[PDB]
């Protein structure tokens, strides 16, 4: 028995899953393309028409599911969309991340792009969770991508409006709904920020390989409203983790105003290569070199540096570098600027530096930059936030978001 | 009136254009989606079957036209694809260009990208012309993109093969058909290069604002076969023109094996920012600083450097720079490396230079590099080709294509 509703065809025996509101998703064909078919019931025909329009308006982007067509029966309405190979959930739940390279982060970056695309179209998803974040089929050359799905609970903000009342009840799924949506009072109407919070938890769900910032399933929602976030899978003294901690912590704040935008999250160091990181260090040092001590830039860079530098950075580096630096007298052990200024000098002159000092630093640029991030795991986080005072400047545009 | 073929609807009174073999294109809609439908007559039903299938294997790429569906009638066959705003022909022939800034080169880079994608899928267009390059309908934010269409005459190379016999006549338009396609004296059958020759003409067509590298319309195909190419639109002593010459002259090469691949074209200086050119001069200089004069790299950089440096480059730079460099007699005016190094030095210590030598150089980075490209209009093209000996080096990966 093969169901043929117009250009869509599927066999009822091939069920890919069950959805809510009696929606059943089969595997089928459309225009000889492999698609997933969704049967919707008359009780939901209206909810399905809005999802298709919001899909038609965004599937162009590579990180949004591709909507194809819709055919109607005397009994059902069928939605044909691009056939994937797995959800992010089964991915986090069943891949050997050790063999998986930097894929997990690029999946997080792609999902973030999709969100910024949707937010550029005044579309809020409201139901972002690892289940409806899909993994594309492997392409002709063997690559996969992440795409956003389940547009049933999406909302297009009204022209000229930048929030949305809580009239659609409490859209979303327990454990991933931001507090404003579930809180009994209405200090302010929700907005795009409810998506970041969901996204923040998802970032952690991937980098923890299964954990949630707000506890286990049954107590999540109650912790979310109570503010009981715990990012335990992230060391406090690891460079990578300290950077992730900064981002995810900002993404799951209780005040949705203090939550970053998706365009900001795309620029975050959490996504930077080592080559880029070292580059950010070089440019900060050059911008501050002739900045006075009374200047705001330098005063923000040095507020709280003693902990960043670990009291005295000269007492925390390798002996071959300590001796090399002792040759002159131009770097203070308490200055985070001078630590960055030292990194600039020892990079420029790297080739004309004694082999013993070259061997402690490592090859450029990856081993060089790691030398200083492992020793001072708060250096990038501290200086990134400090240098925000120069996000308008052309030189720094590659690191912040500032239209 | 309006003809409704299944989910495709159009009005015969809305004709967008006419093709070959009686194929008419109307403006229409598919699934509430503004599309352009194609009416295909019976003698041509098989050409569409191929095009549709090929389109379904590559339409995903942002710069390859998006194909939606295809229905059939009692006597006709219809094909609905993305509706565009113009073709590159109309864009070139009817756009100020003075207020278009750099949009035209972004277009050339986009059609290249889509063509590299098609080649990665073992597909040769074989009929690339400013007519098949359509411009996107403006976005939800006012941006456009170029795309490739007219896949009817495309060729999916046999499995493992990297060439194709001329068994299907000579597909393509008089004026854009590569010479290997028409001649019988050729021993080598055509490959993907045949698409690069055509693109190399379009490249020139766009920068010349309509002109062709092989003359006027009727004598064009005649001139192509004879190798008589003329790019008089490009000055022989202007930095920008020298670069575009180097690339175009290699894409329209008479010998197919001398033509850059699509991925090669994508890295050519023709597409670099001003800052990227500085970064190239800096990396080239830094890389050759500790290289033996007897070394192959140095011997290739100076092979012909006399015309490049215009004899003593110290005598072709502004006087203020001439005085500030007179103290260093290390710089040999007949060395291109010495010129590149003098640039590297002027860039690093730019802030500590006397104001006279700073305002004669210009604001970093754009005006600084222009100081040398305008004065030495062969410096880049000379260095880029000679330094190919280092294309394999990670340092230079941003600048060349290896694998
Ligand atoms: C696109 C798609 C949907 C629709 C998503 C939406 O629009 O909400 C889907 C639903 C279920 Br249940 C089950 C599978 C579904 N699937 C897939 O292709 C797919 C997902 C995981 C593994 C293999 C294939
Ligand atoms: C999508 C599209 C097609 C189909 C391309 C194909 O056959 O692959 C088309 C054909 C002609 Br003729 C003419 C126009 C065509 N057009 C356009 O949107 C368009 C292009 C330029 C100016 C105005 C509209």
């Amino acid at each position: 028995s093969v169901v043929i509703v117009g250009k869509i065809s599927f066999c009822p025996k091939d069920v890919l899953g069950h959805g809510a509101e009696g929606t059943i998703v089969y595997r089928g064909m459309f225009d000889n393309r492999d698609v997933a078919v969704k049967r919707i019931l008359p009780e939901c025909f209206s909810f399905a028409d809005r999802e298709v329009q919001l899909l038609r308006e965004s599937d162009e982007h590579p990180n949004v599911i591709r909507y194809f067509c819709t055919e109607k029966d005397r009994q059902f309405q069928y939605i044909a969309i691009e056939l994937c190979a797995a959800t992010l959930q089964e991915y986090v739940e069943q891949k050997d991340f050790a063999h998986l390279g930097l894929e997990p982060i690029t999946l997080l970056q792609q999902t973030t792009s999709g969100l910024a695309h949707l937010h550029s179209l005044n579309i809020v998803h409201r139901d972002l969770k690892p289940h409806n974040i899909l993994i594309s089929m492997p392409n002709a050359h063997g690559k996969i991508k992440a795409m956003i799905s389940d547009f049933g609970l999406c909302k297009k903000l009204a022209v000229g409006r930048h929030s949305f009342s809580r009239r659609s009840g409490v859209p979303g799924t327990e454990g991933w709904i931001a507090p404003e949506m579930l809180s009994e009072d209405c200090k302010e109407n929700p907005t795009y920020t409810v998506d970041i919070f969901s996204a923040g938890c998802v970032f952690y769900y991937v980098i923890s390989e299964g954990s949630h910032p707000f506890g286990k399933s049954l107590q999540r929602q109650a912790n979310i409203l109570l503010g009981a976030c715990s990012l335990d899978c992230l060391h406090p003294e690891k460079h990578e983790d300290v950077i992730a901690r900064e981002l995810i912590e900002k993404m799951i704040a209780m005040d949705p105003q203090k939550r970053p935008s998706a365009k900001h999250v795309l620029k975050h160091p959490f996504f930077w290569s080592l080559e880029k990181q070292l580059q950010f260090f070089q440019d900060v040092s050059d911008r501050i070199e002739k900045e006075s001590l009374d200047g705001p830039i330098v005063k923000q860079l040095e507020r709280g540096g003693r902990a960043v530098v670990k009291m005295d950075w000269r007492e925390n580096i390798t002996v071959p570098l300590q001796t090399d630096l002792r040759k002159f007298r131009t770097y203070k052990g308490g200055s985070v600027r001078d630590l960055l200024r030292a990194m600039r000098n020892k990079k420029h002159h790297y080739r004309e530096l004694p082999a013993e000092v070259r061997e402690t630093l490592g090859s450029l640029p990856d081993d060089f930059v790691c030398y200083f991030t492992s020793r001072f795991p708060h250096l990038l986080a501290h200086t990134y936030r400090a240098m925000e005072l120069c996000s308008h400047e052309r030189l720094f545009q590659p690191y912040y978001f500032h239209e």
